[PDB]
């Protein structure tokens, strides 16, 4: 049977779908990963309607964004994780299957060495610049309830412009001056290679952004593909999913080379 895995558009969006049409291929399945969709709606709006079988979402996408959910006073990890299973299916019929083991968060980052010139160490650093300072947004930060929009709602500032660019490009328009903060992403080691610095979110602005495969809901009556989406339960942690996303971004591996060298390394597939 036929199984379309959805894809965001950035590194690990499309090893992880690759990843998981290896292990549906090994058992039985015809998995075919579809890039280009869009952002997280659109994602999401494709698995509800069918167009796609299971996508990998973040906890803290599918609270703030798909469920639309207020933040509350603190961010918690599993209770957000415990609310987006409960209000996934309670909305759409999507099952959360898997955990996959590791946080990709929003974080931001600004360059080194200007944050050591100024002392920045923290977001409400930026507040004495922030009206100073170009954002370069991926697709969706600037426009999202948690992205920018919380930004300025719990830390109290603006940025003087926002550009919005594929996530990919954020990391050498910072590097290049075009932007001075991004909303970098914690499993992409550019920020190290590019020397930037992730300020501390020390007012807790954004939450954890747990990578979770879902499913909508007639494909999650499979329970055979369901136990195969298990077999990556927890199985991919932070160094690990930034280690795999280096080899896409930095080396220029091919998506499905890098899921398979991983699986291979793990005694998924032999
Ligand atoms: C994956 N992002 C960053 C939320
Ligand atoms: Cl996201
Ligand atoms: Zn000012
Ligand atoms: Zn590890
Ligand atoms: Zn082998």
């Amino acid at each position: 049977e036929r199984v379309v895995i959805g894809s965001k558009p950035f590194n690990e969006q499309y090893i992880l779908a690759n990843m998981i049409a290896i292990l549906l291929e090994e058992n039985g399945y015809k998995a075919e990963v579809k890039e280009g969709l869009g952002g997280t709606l659109v994602n999401y709006e494709a698995l509800k309607r069918n167009d796609i079988q299971l996508y990998v979402e973040y906890t803290g996408t599918a609270y703030n964004v798909i469920l639309r959910k207020q933040p509350p006073e603190l961010w918690d990890q599993q209770y957000i994780f415990d609310e987006v299973k409960k209000g996934l299916l309670e909305a759409d019929g999507v099952v959360v299957a898997a955990k996959l083991g590791f946080r990709d968060d929003y974080a931001l980052a600004v360059r080194a060495d200007w944050a050591e010139e100024n002392g920045v160490e923290k977001i409400s650093d930026l507040a004495e610049f922030a009206d100073q300072l170009v954002f370069g947004s991926d697709p969706e930060f600037a426009s999202r309830p948690d992205g920018l929009p919380q930004i300025k709602k719990v830390y109290g500032f603006e940025f003087k412009e926002v550009k919005q660019m594929e996530p990919t490009l954020m990391y050498e328009a910072i590097k290049n001056k075009q932007v001075d903060v991004i909303p970098a992403y914690t499993t992409d080691s550019r920020v190290d290679l590019f020397n930037l610095k992730i300020l501390e979110d020390d007012k807790g602005a954004l939450p954890p952004y747990d990578a979770i495969i879902i499913v909508n809901g007639n494909t999650a009556k499979d329970e055979k593909l369901i136990s195969v989406l298990k077999l990556l339960e927890d199985r991919i942690d932070t160094d690990t999913m930034r280690a795999l996303n280096y080899q896409y971004d930095v080396e220029k591996k091919d998506a499905r080379e890098i899921a398979m060298s991983f699986l291979k390394e793990q005694g998924l597939v032999k």
